[PDB]
């Protein structure tokens, strides 16, 4: 007689690079995803034949991200044909929903170990895909369904009263925290270096040290309002992967357990303010875990925009000093499919490193959704 | 103390031929929405009670793009409070949508889900608009991109399924579909769809009086034993299930079709992807503590007569217990929607026939299988 325990027992990712001008422009997303899958199981010294399934998050699963990129990446990584592979699109939250899927399968007794990963080459598959075909009836009846992400960011800045200067202070803090993490070697363990035509890429490319209020105040508005390129996550290339498995499996294979998955959630919201997704998703995981915000040691909230990240943190009553401890997406980047796996893996790794008890990973999703994962330390 | 996960609803569009059938004018997001709306109207269920819509789709791009789960959900008039996520495991996408939903019920992450799928093989072509095979795998491992027809021939050769044996399954599949359709036994699962041309309420792919003599006169499709007629057709269609806790079904006075007792995925060699159901079925049996002897009926997808027959023999199943109301040869195979149809139909048949246990299982492009084992609710 034993509690069902689902744990994160591995977290790896590529460095994240600016789309179009960064170090990963020449790497196919299927090849990049493969590199990280192979990197994770090599960091763990884990036989991939022990895995049930690879679940790969991807916002635009077409073109080089098509043909079930989970299964393509798995083949390309040299993993056995006995694994399953599936690709999951919940846009910005895809690879956090991959974690929820794998967690559900562990409870169903349908396998003991999974990779929950994500990928986005925002260089090689442009945000929106090819052949964008909006529903004509929804364009007329419900146009907010297809609202630009930047307009949702302005809507939140207005409706939740987040000034341009307040957004710019988050940008300064997110870069300063990433720089401090990188320079202390605190991003090294999670990174799988990637071979490219130009050479080995081993370090994050989106961090801009010395980001400061005076230089930010000179930038042009991006969406005819308060938001700028610097208070918006950049177009990013990258992949992240987690090992999601039973506590028993991790113990059996001598794996270090980063954290236990204690509760999960999805919540819909109004598309016009999609950035507020995290509020209902976080309230759900607290209600399901039997916890309050005062119980949470740290939070990874994705910085899709400063406007929505700040509006969420205020609405939940979170201390900004407990947010995005090693930097957030303004600095680190936001390759859509990969972010959920990254912020979940990172929250787990930070909970273990900081000696905390509980953490939450949460983000917003285009089309009006939020996802959250509540993590618990393992003794 | 287990939570019990049930199927408490099954709806689908009529399934029609790609390019020449009755659904060619319906965008797949619109077709999925019609089925979502039909399902909740059949159940008289308020969709505000639903946690999430999980939509299977083999090619989630263009008219199937932009997270078709969420688009279909909005188009059906469901509240913004629901989640929406699109899942691609090609042929098995919407069975993996059931598996996802069942795990979320167990996690206590919601009590009611729609697990659905859609494919308009008319309006999004197989391979998508920008097929880009991994250059390294084209060199190292070309079988990854093997055509489904070549895998069907591989299985016919290696598992010794003659062209006549394949044609005998084509005959029985169509005959079984005609018996069901003629007795009104397909009507309850169907949501009629409005089209520019008028209301479509009947399946289009059934070819009544399909027979050995006429099949034997057709030309091979893949330089072997397989023909157009022993291959599932290119199909347009959508299917949706209500996957929910037993407590939620009882509380809302919903008729339960079946309990989900076990689930599985299993990888296999892409070059014989059609044998996916063997390891997937053996997994759900082992997990359920059951033998093939225990199973009253099976829905095994008829992607190809060759792989369906080869799997049925490998598992030692009585053909009389397979695809009671017809199989994909006759009903159609709109990739993203098939897993939800065969799981849904297997649950509905388990209830209608008074059996204890059923299996829904299928093969998947890229070498995978999926299986769901269902139990009658006492």
């Amino acid at each position: 007689m034993s509690p069902i325990s689902v744990v994160i027992a591995g977290y790896a990712r590529s460095p994240f690079h600016f789309a179009r001008k960064g170090a990963l422009v020449d790497i196919r997303p299927d090849d990049l995803a493969a590199a990280v899958l192979k990197g994770l199981v090599e960091k763990l010294d884990l036989d991939p034949a022990l895995l049930e399934d690879v679940v790969m998050g991807c916002a635009y699963p077409e073109a080089e991200q098509g043909m079930n990129i989970a299964r393509i990446a798995s083949f390309r990584a040299g993993f056995p044909q006995s694994l399953g592979g599936a690709t999951l699109n919940r846009f910005c939250g895809s690879s956090m929903s991959a974690v929820h899927y794998a967690a559900g399968q562990v409870l169903l007794g349908a396998g003991e170990a999974f990779i929950a990963a994500g990928v986005e080459s925002m260089t090689r598959v442009p945000m929106g895909g090819f052949n964008l075909s909006p529903n004509p009836a929804l364009l007329q009846d419900y146009p907010a369904v297809y609202m630009s992400m930047g307009q949702t960011a302005e809507n939140v800045a207005e409706r939740y009263a987040v000034s341009r200067v307040e957004q710019e202070e988050m940008a300064v803090r997110s870069h300063a925290k990433a720089v401090a993490a990188r320079e202390a070697g605190l991003l090294r363990e999670e990174i799988v270096a990637i071979d490219t035509p130009a050479g080995r890429v081993a370090e994050d490319g989106c961090i801009r040290p010395g980001t400061n209020l005076e230089s930010l105040a000179q930038l042009k508005p991006a969406f005819g309002g308060s938001v700028t390129a610097a208070t918006s996550s950049p177009l990013t290339d990258g992949s992240a992967a987690l090992l999601v498995c039973s506590e028993d499996f991790a113990r059996r294979h001598g794996l270090v357990i980063l954290a236990r998955i204690k509760a999960v959630a999805v919540a819909g919201c109004a598309p016009e303010i999609m950035g507020m997704g995290p509020v209902q998703a976080t309230r759900k995981v607290l209600q399901r875990a039997g916890l309050g915000i005062a119980d949470i040691d740290l939070v990874e909230i994705n910085e899709a925009f400063a406007s929505q990240s700040i509006a969420c943190i205020r609405e939940l009553g979170l201390d900004m000093d407990r947010i995005n401890l090693d930097g957030g997406a303004l600095a680190i980047g936001h390759p859509l499919g990969a972010t959920g796996a990254r912020i979940t893996g990172k929250a787990a790794a930070l909970l273990r490193r900081t000696g905390g008890r509980y953490a939450i990973a949460t983000q917003c999703i285009a089309g009006g959704q939020g996802v959250a994962t509540l993590l618990e330390a393992v003794e």
